[PDB]
């Protein structure tokens, strides 16, 4: 029931968060269940930056980092500020096409052409849920690597032979089945992307408590001293 | 000589920033002149959030925020997390077309159609310099408002009758004549966007010292204690 980074009780994090806002009705506040505080998310992103930094410390050409609009902007901002190897960064807009046999990510022809040319290309997304998105991107850019703050089920992803070899840098896994997340850049029907904490609106209290129990112990065991230079 | 937010000697902020990096050579470190620490930039962004929050406290419909790729991703992340009114967020990767008579911003037909329909549209940019970008967007979306962390010369921008009425929210102005900024999302020829502190690579030590004196004066008089809820 306490933030694993600051030590502030979640009730206090939320009392501060919800004080006199103009973007949520008092009656709606209870609908939002905090899964991870913004500070906890920042720790996860820093830990991910740490691993990418170690991986690319000797790279001889800038890495191509590419983030998918729009939600990943926040995570990308929390990740990139801690990276210490050369890279370029750009964002691309893709559309999800739900076919009768599979869901596919449709890129701008030019964007895709450019990416397929780079040796080191890392797709940044804040959340890998069903994995259909990265599964599609993967089959279009076979050498692409993935960097995601949250991954619902890594094992499920690795089950696919196509992704079994793909390098993935992620902050935390697994995420609760039956959840629906908003905040941390993810929209609530277009709104609240800037609600920095990661909230859920579909889980039971017990499920939220269990998720935090596991997240908290994971964060307390992290060693990211020095990663943040600011 | 110190960060106007943390009180830490800039010399130490920089030594911490540059210790064991893999994205700059030792001989190149002196090329970067610190203009504003990441913390100072965060204070300026919080101030713009505070002002936007007051302006839109009674908005009846979601405000349309449009951030200009690529550089605005960091500032947008630092601004949106503190906004307390409803809004949607979109990034536009418009293309700059340098004509023989003027430079114009080319939008995706659909993106432009959508924006021109919304009553409240705010363009988010980390830095408005020559102003050609917003000047173009302005004549295409005449009702667009601007929210920029840094502005080279506000006085100069208002010189244009077309922009003389455009509502502008900004963190700080003016920026040093002849400066070239990198960091805080701005690229150094594609690289270093994640260097969160705002650096310049053209100014003399005395020019930089003078800029920080003025920035310091502004930040110390800043009233944002409370804007950050995280
Ligand atoms: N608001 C909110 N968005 C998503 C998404 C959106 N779909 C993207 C890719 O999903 P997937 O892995 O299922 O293909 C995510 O990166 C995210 O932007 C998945 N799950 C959720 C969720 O619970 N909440
Ligand atoms: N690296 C680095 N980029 C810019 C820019 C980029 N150009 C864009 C628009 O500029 P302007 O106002 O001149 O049209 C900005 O959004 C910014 O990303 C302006 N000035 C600088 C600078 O000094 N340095
Ligand atoms: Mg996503
Ligand atoms: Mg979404």
């Amino acid at each position: 029931m306490i933030c694993s980074v600051t030590g502030k009780p979640v009730k206090d994090v939320l009392s501060t968060f919800f004080k006199d806002r103009n973007d949520v009705l008092e009656s709606e506040v209870k609908k939002f269940h905090l899964l991870a505080t913004f500070e906890e998310c920042k720790a996860l992103a820093a830990d991910t930056a740490r691993r990418m930094n170690e991986y690319y410390k000797d790279v001889a050409e800038p890495v191509t980092l590419v983030a998918l609009l729009t939600g990943a902007y926040l995570y990308a901002s929390l990740l990139t500020v801690h990276l210490t190897f050369p890279y370029t960064l750009h964002f691309v807009k893709v559309s999800s096409y739900k076919g009768t046999r599979q869901e596919s990510v449709v890129f701008d022809e030019e964007d895709l052409k450019q990416l397929k040319e780079k040796r080191e290309v890392v797709l940044i997304d804040e959340y890998v849920d069903s994995g259909h998105t990265i599964f599609s991107i993967q089959e279009q850019i076979k050498h692409a690597k993935i960097c995601s703050c949250f991954v619902k089920d890594v094992d499920a992803i690795k089950k696919h032979s196509a992704l079994a070899d793909t390098k993935m840098f992620y902050g935390y896994t697994p995420m609760p089945k039956g959840s629906w997340l908003i905040g941390f850049g993810l929209d609530d029907n277009g709104l609240r992307r800037g609600w920095a904490h990661l909230f859920d609106i579909n889980l039971s209290e017990s499920e939220v408590t269990e998720f935090r129990r596991r997240l908290t112990e994971h964060i307390k065991g992290l060693n990211i001293n020095g990663v943040n230079r600011y």
